[PDB]
């Protein structure tokens, strides 16, 4: 049964853009094992055909068969839930925690970056410090379940969380080091042995966009502080 990802395009309008919901899909849809397509999209010049299949403009979204679906959290239940074994693996995460764990560092990294006065960011630079610590205590703590030193959030093989942390992850390491010159402290093990150990693995290296075209999708979001 065909399967056809569509994704928002990059700076020169097909290059594979900035969105942490497409590569989540993306990564999905590879540890899946599925054979599927994908389709750029460049948000203002879109074409006659995807005018049609998707009238809203939502992305990304995905064509199964003839039929489309929209919003990545749904989207990605549909994958989990048809694309099961025994010809695919089930990719949900066995500890609940592993599905929140970390994901309020995007948001607070969001509000440091756009932000550009100094008497603020010492606030939001803390902030998101904090938010990574908690992280680096999720991944050095051991799990509850599962048959710390793994390699991932939920043991060793990446899982759906992982799909949507690690994206989130990457975009705040490529930004802030760019506009900001911060880096991830390297006090943090925890979280540099995952990104290290996500690094290593095509599915989620692939599927990054390259470092110019992160940096260029916040030029109009990321601010220098004054
Ligand atoms: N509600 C959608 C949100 C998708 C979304 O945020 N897409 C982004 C990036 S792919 C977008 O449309 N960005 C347009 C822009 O800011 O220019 C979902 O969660 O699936």
């Amino acid at each position: 049964p065909q399967v056809e990802l569509f994704v928002k395009a990059g700076s020169d309008g097909a290059k594979i853009g900035n969105c942490p919901f497409s590569q989540r899909l993306f990564m999905v849809l590879w540890l899946k094992g599925v054979t599927f397509n994908v389709t750029t999209v460049d948000t203002k010049r879109r074409t006659e055909t995807v005018q049609k299949l998707c009238p809203g403009g939502e992305l990304p979204f995905l064509l199964y068969g003839t039929e489309v679906h929209t919003d990545t959290n749904k989207i990605e239940e549909f994958l989990e839930a048809v694309l099961c074994p025994p010809r695919y693996p089930k990719l949900a995460a066995l500890n609940p925690e592993s599905n929140t764990a970390g994901l309020d560092i995007f948001a607070k990294f969001s509000a440091y970056i756009k932000n550009s006065n100094p008497a603020l960011n010492d606030n939001l630079e803390k902030g998101l410090l904090k938010a990574l610590k908690v992280l680096d205590n999720y991944l050095t703590s051991p799990l509850p379940e599962g048959v710390s030193q793994r390699k991932f959030l939920d043991g060793n093989e990446l899982t759906l969380a992982d799909c949507n942390l690690l994206p989130k992850l990457h975009i705040v390491q490529v930004v802030c080091k760019k506009y900001r010159g911060f880096t991830i402290p390297e006090a943090f093990r925890g979280v540099h042995r995952y990104l290290s150990n996500a690094y290593a693995r095509e599915e989620f290296a692939s599927t990054c966009p390259d470092d110019e075209e992160i940096e260029l999708a916040y030029e109009q979001v990321a601010k220098a502080l004054k």
